[PDB]
């Protein structure tokens, strides 16, 4: 889970 997901 990258900061932004789904909009990473």
């Amino acid at each position: 889970g990258c900061v932004x997901y789904p909009w990473c």
